[PDB]
């Protein structure tokens, strides 16, 4: 069983650029529950962070571009573009808790 396994393009939004689109028309679309890193520009806001609603508000985990950097906003300065994508904790009922959990179940499949 040869199985060539490429690991990139696994977030179903994942242009490279999804910005008002679906962190506004999603939000009113689908309502809460929808993982979306969404490219803002640089003197603007996250440029290009994790932000998904969550029973109502906005759980943004990811703060900034600052290269791609996965575990949290401290002294790192870099990693990747799909650890902060979907690893375990980005795309799943594990991003605040597996078992308890609020609402995460609608990501926008390229838009």
């Amino acid at each position: 069983g040869m199985n060539n396994n490429m690991s990139l393009q696994d977030a179903e939004w994942y242009w490279g650029d999804i910005s008002r689109e679906e962190v506004n028309e999603k939000l009113r679309d689908t309502a809460d529950g929808t993982f979306l890193v969404r490219d803002a520009s640089t003197k603007m806001h996250g440029d290009y962070t994790l932000t998904l609603r969550k029973g109502g508000n906005n759980k943004s985990i990811k703060i900034f571009h600052r290269d791609g950097k996965y575990g949290f906003s401290d002294s790192l300065t870099f990693n990747s573009v799909v650890e902060l994508i979907n690893h375990y904790r980005n795309e799943s009922l594990a991003q605040y808790n597996p078992k308890l959990d609020v609402k995460l179940l609608y990501p926008v499949s390229k838009y």
